[PDB]
C-alpha cells in the first residue's frame, strides 16, 4: 500500500504549505484593510494567487489518491 | 461506518458555506467591475481571501475522508 | 464501475480547465506587478475569482467521487 501511503504523506505536506500560505494571506489582508494602497493591494493579490497555486497542487494530489483507490 | 458518514456530512456542510461565499464573491466582483475603486478592491479581496479560507477547510475534510478510507 | 470512471474523467477535465485558469491568473499577476493600476487590479481579481469558481466545481466533483466510494 506504499503508493497510497506516499500520496497521503505528500498530501499532508502540501496542506501544511497551504496553511502557511493562508496565514500569510490573512496577515496581508489585515494590513491592507488597516492601511490600503495600490501597493498593498498588489501584494495581497500576489499572496492570493500563491494560495490558489498551492490549492491546485493539493487538488492534483487528491486526484492521484482517488485514482489509486479506484484501481484498488 | 459512522466515522465516514459524519465526515461526508461535514463535507456537505462546508461545501454549502463555500457556495454562499462564492456567490457573495461573484456579486462583489460584478459591483467592482461596474464601479471600481480602492475600497471596492479591498472589499473584493476580503471576500476572495474568505473564499480561500473555506476552501482550505474543505480540503482538510477531504483529507480526513481519504485517511478514513485508507485505514478501511 | 462506470459511475466512478465517469466522475474521475470529469475530474480530469475540470482540473485541466483549472490549470489553464491558473496559468492566465499567473500571467495577469506578472503584468500587474510590472505595470500596476486600478484596471490591472480589477482584471487580476476577475481572474482570481474565476479560478476560485473552478476550484469549487472541482471540489464538488471530488465530493461526488467520495460519495460513490462510500456506497461502494
Amino acid at each position: 500500500k506504499y503508493e497510497l501511503r506516499r500520496a497521503l504523506e505528500e498530501l499532508e505536506k502540501a496542506l501544511r504549505e497551504l496553511k502557511k500560505s493562508l496565514d500569510e494571506l490573512e496577515r496581508s489582508l489585515e494590513e491592507l484593510e488597516k492601511n490600503p494602497s495600490e501597493d498593498a493591494l498588489v501584494e495581497n493579490n500576489r499572496l492570493n494567487v500563491e494560495n490558489n497555486k498551492i490549492i491546485v497542487e493539493v487538488l492534483r494530489i487528491i486526484a492521484e489518491v482517488l485514482k489509486i483507490n479506484a484501481k484498488s
